[PDB]
């Protein structure tokens, strides 16, 4: 049918009042299937054994079941990365869907770990699963949270750094959904530029 | 050793670049040996003369040799059934390994005979031979394709309809590997229920 779009209030209502959809034995299907990955760079193990597929889901209710479980069981320590990517896109630059891409980046201060990290990450996840960028949601690959002593980072990765209209729409809506004051500028950088380098390619 | 698991890309690469394994004079052995059966209900012959063992194989390269041959020489007409089952499991409910079982069913409409039947059947076969359900692949008995004017059907048969964790894992991974949109619900039904009866026992 048409793209399955859910707004923030609808998704939030499914957490405590989910499972009452009119089909799918009550589950609300998502537009896309998503995979959650965990990474921690531990030099004692291989890179392969450091990247872990945690879980895949494709309904609102299964997203919340995973969210609730992670909220109870998972490591929030420096050096952890968590990534939510569309099924079939590995959470790495070399994936065919990421090689030409880039990311909208949010950088937090340490004071913002207690005030803002959880709420900004949740808002990011809802933008993803809810297809909040209308047709330009198709350019979204995934999102990454890096937990770091120097300051945590959240990013939305998109497929094509030269798709100006898609990339800028995603950034504007993401900023709006995060609720950031206008004066707090966020930037988009291609993955190629992040490999070796406010002055970003696009700013909103 | 450990379970022999092959992903889709590896299996696909063996079709045109097969026979270069480091042992077995180049063949890649499968975890299981498999038997391909054909059935057509023809009232002029007995039931036993209507069920035919076509061939058995136990390597990736011999799977592709059979695939290529069937693709050239075999009947695709309404009333045909083809079944790929682990060696020693007959493709019938009464087999000891199927009596307590059930199936994940995919039902096609006629527009999907040309767009989807071959690709969905191939993806099913790759899930089977590649042991794509990890430890729960041991609950897989086989798969069946029914060619019908009213709409073709593909199913994965499993051994125990009350093994909830195994059955549900198989269904989720099968749906993921078929690439079905989240909103396209597939259902599991016990063979006992198929004998006399969206509302299925498990849905994913
Ligand atoms: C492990 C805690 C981690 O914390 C972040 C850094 C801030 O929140 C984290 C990771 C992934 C998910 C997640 C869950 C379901 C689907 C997709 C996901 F990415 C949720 C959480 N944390 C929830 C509690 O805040
Ligand atoms: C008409 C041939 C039939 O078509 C199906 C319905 C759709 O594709 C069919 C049956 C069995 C196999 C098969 C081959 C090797 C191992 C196991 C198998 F089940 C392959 C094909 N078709 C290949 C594409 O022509």
């Amino acid at each position: 049918g048409a793209r399955i779009i859910y707004d923030r209030a609808f998704l939030m209502a499914c957490r405590g009042g989910g499972g009452e959809n009119l089909y799918f034995q009550g589950k609300h299907p998502l537009q896309n299937r998503w995979a959650l990955w965990f990474f921690k760079n531990d030099k004692s193990k291989t890179w392969q054994a450091n990247l872990r597929l945690i879980s895949k889901f494709d309904t609102v209710e299964d997203f919340w079941a995973l969210y609730n479980h992670i909220q109870l069981s998972s490591n929030l320590m420096p050096g952890c990365d968590y990534s939510l990517f569309k099924d079939g896109i590995e959470p790495m630059w070399e994936d065919e869907k990421n090689k030409r891409g880039g990311r909208w980046l949010i950088t937090l201060n340490k004071q913002q770990r207690r005030s803002d990290l959880d709420r900004f990450w949740l808002e990011t996840l809802l933008c993803l699963i809810g297809e909040s960028f209308d047709d330009y949601s198709d350019d979204v690959c995934g999102a990454v949270v890096n937990v770091r002593a120097k300051g945590d980072k959240i990013a939305i990765w998109t497929t094509e750094c030269e798709n100006r209209e898609a990339v800028t729409h995603i950034g504007r809506v993401y900023k709006e959904r995060l609720g950031l004051p206008p004066k707090i500028v966020i930037g988009y950088q291609s993955h190629a530029d992040t490999a070796t380098k406010t002055k970003n390619r696009f700013v909103v």
